[PDB]
């Protein structure tokens, strides 16, 4: 007795890219780069499949992979340009011993529709989730989680909800950092 997800999520991994590499090889189109370079993992359709696929991922906090893992609702295009008026919520997890649980909390909150129900009036707004290793000199095991929203007017409220969710299960500054980045600004 599987439990269906509200929507299926297409899960893949992509190599690390840069604006210049995408400009020079993929006509500036990050979605084309993704289509050209991704490897599929699964199209998750049930709660059980979600957990199976998540548990199969590399330990990004142990530098097992340089790839970005993407979860895309209904296989939506995962480029900024496919999110007009959108924003990204960034969650940086500095503490390696918290990365797996933070990832589980954030991904399950969205894929299980808690964010939609509790923040967005039941409308699907969070349509892409990304997960990457992003070490820096201050934080050599940093994992970066991104939540991409189709409508920037929900950004502050989604951030607050996800922050509270993490705080409630033991994860707060300085172990995790939150930010928001409008797609129109970044572009
Ligand atoms: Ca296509
Ligand atoms: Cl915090
Ligand atoms: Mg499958």
């Amino acid at each position: 007795e599987s439990h269906a997800l509200k929507d299926p999520w297409f899960v893949s991994y992509i190599p690390q890219l840069t604006t210049e590499i995408v400009k020079n090889n993929y006509e500036g189109d990050w979605n084309l780069a993704k289509e050209a370079l991704q490897q599929p993992l699964d199209y998750v359709r049930t709660v059980e499949e979600f957990w199976s696929t998540l548990n199969s991922l590399p330990k990004l906090h142990q530098l097992e992979s340089s790839s970005t893992f993407v979860f895309a609702r209904n296989n939506v295009d995962a480029s900024y340009e496919a999110f007009p008026n959108g924003t990204r919520i960034i969650v940086d997890i500095r503490k390696a011993a918290m990365a797996e649980k933070a990832t589980a909390v954030i991904l399950s909150s969205v894929i299980g529709e808690s964010v939609s129900q509790e923040v967005c009036g039941g409308k699907p707004i969070c349509d892409v989730l990304r997960l990457s290793s992003r070490p820096n000199k201050e934080s050599p095991e940093l994992v970066r989680l991104e939540v991409w929203l189709s409508d920037q007017t929900y950004g502050k409220a989604v951030l607050a909800y996800v922050r509270k969710a993490l705080n409630d299960v033991g994860m707060s500054q300085p172990h995790v950092i939150f930010g928001e980045s409008l797609f129109e600004k970044e572009k």
